[PDB]
């Protein structure tokens, strides 16, 4: 019954040969070309980039051989001859520089460049480069490239120039300005990227934090600083609005900010802000956007954050829009879970009010969140920012679990949800002689999904008499929506239920109860003989009150007629 | 004032040199390594692959009888992975040169049909995200060729030799490093190959036992397709244990090449945020939607030969491209819905019962008015012109309009015996207008979003009203001035109740538009009212309702009564506006109120 042709069969004779691996360039460059990004217009993203390790390594290079110019990189779009121009004022290129680094896939400078240095140098991690490839994604959208450079040494100024087609040309050239400019055919197809908004449009999308000045077509670009790199310190509440306006797509304020920084265990520059109104995070690297919708990054149930995380450290694909299956990722991501926690839960005993005001908007994303993780110290730590009302407490006051162990010899929780407290408190089950009373949505699911918090057990608690039988008995048989009437102040009736989830599947079988010594049951008792009708609509009307008062029935439109008529036939007789 | 630097400035002196790029072949291997694919497990899909293009070249170079398969074989002691296929094999030169250079794919030699994967020339290298070492045996076909062993680190080298007992075909064997050694164990495996390439086109092996591998349904004849069928597919990828109340199994090659199959589940959603994207029977990932938002509950699976792959076969190349799909398949589902609405109106009845909310939600979310009417076509009401429980539609409703016509009225309440009854189509009876009578409670706010329909702006029952204030109003009682209050006893009414009720209301007014109701609440933008309330009022009274007359006499005759009763008269028509906040304070002041009417 089992079919394996898989067996120790083979056996080497002769000997072996050697051989190095090699590289077809010409299909690495088509698949840099081609194959490589979701979207052209990263293009532009890469020669940025680029345009930002040269001014960052004229930068360097001016701490010590110090000396000069303008730190700027300016974009030229020209929509009749279709072309696409980027020139930075950085360190340029001799013919050596131009050969190997621009000749050669996957041989990056820059890279060479960060090896070398002083790992405490800014420099170390203000370079975006690693891979030797950004520069081809230019032939993605361009039939032919030019790069004129002129080195920073003192070395004549350099036209290089190719088709994309496995070769290249290099010439001498006047009058370079010292730095690089880019020029691009674009293709047929690509010409949209000879638009000035267009392009401004992908400026602002990946490159809107590059620290030198932007221009295109002589107007400046990115104005705007990247707060999570500086020290909290330093940013205004006015810098946040702004921030969070900007990176939320937003029209409010934050009403929280939590400026995270880290060192260890990695690298972590962060913001992360909570709405104002009532209802993602985006994930950069050295300041160069890699997602919008950052996605392991943080766990599934904080999604209700919005801002930026930036790493140095994290592991990029190849394409910089993806990260790699990394340890490193999964460790950011239960650091910022735990970050985030810490942070609420000093806000809710900072203010607790407007902690109160944050849970009712945001609670179920707590509540998913504890439904949704495996890990028990993680539901309990998230299980600290929930909110009850109890049985041992006013109606509207919010309590906590850690509230309700500090009024406990008392070893366990007890528990019950229910659509309100009128519900809880007529419980049969709510005979315990404190409870919490959990009204929210999902709360039940919720707490029996927690188990145990601080190791102890939540737990669930789940006149007369002429006619009170012959009332009641009538009463019984002209409702025929109700399971049993009984006998029990300023209200004739009241709805009880036994179970709540009954109750909770009814707003998606009740017992009512009267009051033999007020005037509307006795006059109900009074009219059973007098006036048959008049009688119908008066115990209509009564049990529907009893179900408003209750809180399960929340639309009383459909006894507005009935009612009508009863009050036209009860002033009848005035 | 602009600062630019960018001039037309450069020229070459003198002569250029040429050159041939170059590639680094060290630092290209650790990027295939580390940085290319998102996910190590991928490198079982790449093999696979590469054992299906081999065995496709020998199924189409032997029809000019062996047999034709792929085995894996897990070590968890040794910590081994192996795959094993029959295929054409690699003679030394094909081991040197295509396995040996990245980028270099003989697949792109052998072509010319459409059942290779291979186009890029890197997948096997995938093998050494997870493996220390790698061993390739393999036998060419093909013909007075001896068998080879290949061998390698990983480390810019490998060897070659010849070897024998090699089995036509190939056999790679990894050599698993130690924190991979879950590519070591059968369970894993399987996860691996049933996610990426249960639709391999060759039976596929797992240490010795057969793996259930699927046929692509979407690519194949719909009419050959049985009911059956098309359930079990949908339990697979729907990954489900109820059965398609709705199949749509479309293709098409214009505007874009599409092979697709959708299903609508019998049971009810439960999933607000789901349907698969391929390519030569092996799996895309959807991260990034093909369906617009408010379609996700459908299941199912599109594949298309537009959608350009990008190196890691996990992302798609132009996003122009997806909205073109997107809109392309958002076209033909709903003229799928509309039709299954003709040809059995009661199934669709309880698909929209079950489903509606998405098509509000596609309404209220989308920006486009053709877009928010073509998802308007599936929306069902009951109308004042048919039988109760008939639903129709906005087009048929725009069939029965009489020409001079120019709105479409509509009606919301919570069912249709209220509807009938409301005030508010009291007063609409006396046009003669059909009225749309909306019954689910985002009704209202998807058509105050849709706004118009086929150019006829859509109006509520409750703004007509108001507006008739505002022109001539000739509409006059339905009883006989004989049984109503006079002129003078109506402004001394009404001047009380202004009295009564001082910071409650912005005016009161009589109506000649109500009959069975004492009065009503009106407000010009009632829908958006309602909808901010779920976060200045006009009193109109019924000069002919027993009620009114009562109050008017008791004003006079009993004050506190009918200060009572006026207020309980305000309630009823603050809650049959649907304006009403927290009917529980009401309840006392009713039971007294009842109390002191019941003597
Ligand atoms: C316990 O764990 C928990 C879970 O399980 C994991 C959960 O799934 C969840 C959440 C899921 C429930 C249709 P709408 C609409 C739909 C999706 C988005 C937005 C809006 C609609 C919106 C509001 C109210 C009703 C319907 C619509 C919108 C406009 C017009 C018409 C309809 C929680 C909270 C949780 O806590
Ligand atoms: N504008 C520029 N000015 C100076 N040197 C440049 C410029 N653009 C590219 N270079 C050089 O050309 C090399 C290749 O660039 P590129 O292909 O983009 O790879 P990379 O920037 O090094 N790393 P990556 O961008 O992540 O792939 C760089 O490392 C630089 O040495
Ligand atoms: N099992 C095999 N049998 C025969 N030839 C093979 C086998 N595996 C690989 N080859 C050869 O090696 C080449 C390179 O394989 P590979 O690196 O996986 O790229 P590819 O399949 O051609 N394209 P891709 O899968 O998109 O990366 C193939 O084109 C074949 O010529
Ligand atoms: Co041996
Ligand atoms: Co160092
Ligand atoms: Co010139
Ligand atoms: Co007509
Ligand atoms: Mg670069
Ligand atoms: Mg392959």
């Amino acid at each position: 019954t089992l079919h394996n042709i898989i067996t120790d069969t083979e056996n080497v004779q002769g000997s072996f040969s050697k051989h190095e691996f090699q590289a077809e360039t010409k299909k690495l460059l088509d698949i840099v070309a081609r194959s490589l990004y979701s979207e052209k217009e990263v293009f532009i993203r890469e020669l940025i980039s680029n345009g930002s390790d040269a001014l960052e390594k004229l930068r360097h290079r001016m701490i010590t051989a110090g000396g000069d110019a303008p730190m700027e990189i300016h974009l030229q779009t020209d929509s009749v001859k279709g072309t696409f121009t980027i020139q930075d004022t950085g360190v340029g290129m001799n013919k050596e520089d131009l050969v190997s680094n621009l000749g050669t896939i996957a041989r990056s400078g820059s890279k060479a460049f960060l090896d070398a240095l002083q790992n405490q140098a800014e420099a170390s991690s203000s370079i975006i480069g690693q891979f030797g490839v950004g520069f081809y994604s230019a032939f993605m959208v361009a039939d032919k490239v030019e790069v004129y450079s002129q080195s920073a040494e003192a070395a004549p100024g350099y036209k290089w120039s190719s088709d994309g087609s496995g070769v290249f040309e290099v010439a001498e050239a006047s009058g370079v300005r010292q730095g690089t400019k880019i020029v691009l055919h674009l293709k047929d197809d690509c010409k949209e990227f000879s638009s000035e908004d267009r392009v401004k449009e992908v400026v602002t999308k990946y490159s809107n934090f590059v620290s030198f000045p932007i221009f295109l077509n002589g107007r400046r670009l990115n104005t705007l600083q990247a707060l999570w790199m500086m020290e909290p310190k330093d940013i205004s509440e006015w810098q946040h609005e702004e921030f969070y306006r900007y990176v939320a797509q937003a029209y409010d304020k934050p009403r929280y900010t939590l400026h995270y920084r880290a060192d260890a265990p990695l690298n972590i520059r962060s913001i992360f802000y909570v709405p104002e109104m009532k209802p993602s995070v985006a994930l950069y690297s050295r300041k160069i956007l890699i997602q919008t919708k950052a996605t392991d990054i943080l766990p599934k149930w904080l999604r209700f954050l919005r801002g930026v995380v930036d790493s140095e450290d994290i592991p990029l694909n190849l394409s910089r829009e993806l990260l790699q299956e990394s340890a490193l990722i999964r460790k950011l991501r239960d650091v910022l879970q735990q970050r985030v926690i810490r942070f609420l839960l000093d806000q809710s005993k900072k203010d607790p009010e407007k902690y109160a005001r944050f849970f009712e908007d945001y609670g179920l994303f707590m509540r998913e969140g504890i439904v949704t993780t495996g890990e028990q110290s993680v539901k309990e730590d998230i299980a600290k920012l929930l909110r009850f009302e109890s049985s041992a407490l006013p109606a509207g006051q919010q309590t906590s679990l850690m509230e309700y162990s500090s009024r406990m010899g008392t070893r366990n929780i007890y528990y019950l949800c229910a659509p309100n407290r009128h519900l809880a408190e007529h419980s049969p089950y709510f005979e315990a002689m404190e409870v919490l009373f959990c009204f929210e949505q999902f709360d039940e699911l919720t707490l029996l999904h927690l188990r145990e918090f601080d190791r102890k057990k939540l737990i669930s608690a789940e006149l007369s008499s002429e006619q009170a039988e012959d009332l009641l008995a009538w009463m019984r048989n002209a409702l025929v929506r109700v399971t049993n009437i009984k006998v029990t102040d300023t209200h004739p009736a009241m709805i009880t239920v036994l179970e709540m989830g009954a109750a909770r599947h009814f707003l998606r079988q009740p017992t009512l109860e009267i009051n033999t010594g007020h005037d509307l049951i006795k006059k109900l008792h009074a009219l059973k003989d007098s006036n048959p009708e008049l009688a119908q609509l008066l115990l209509e009307q009564i049990y529907d009150n009893a179900m408003i008062a209750a809180g399960l029935n929340e639309d009383p439109r459909p006894m507005i007629s009935r009612l009508n008529q009863l009050l036209t036939r009860a002033l009848e007789k005035h």
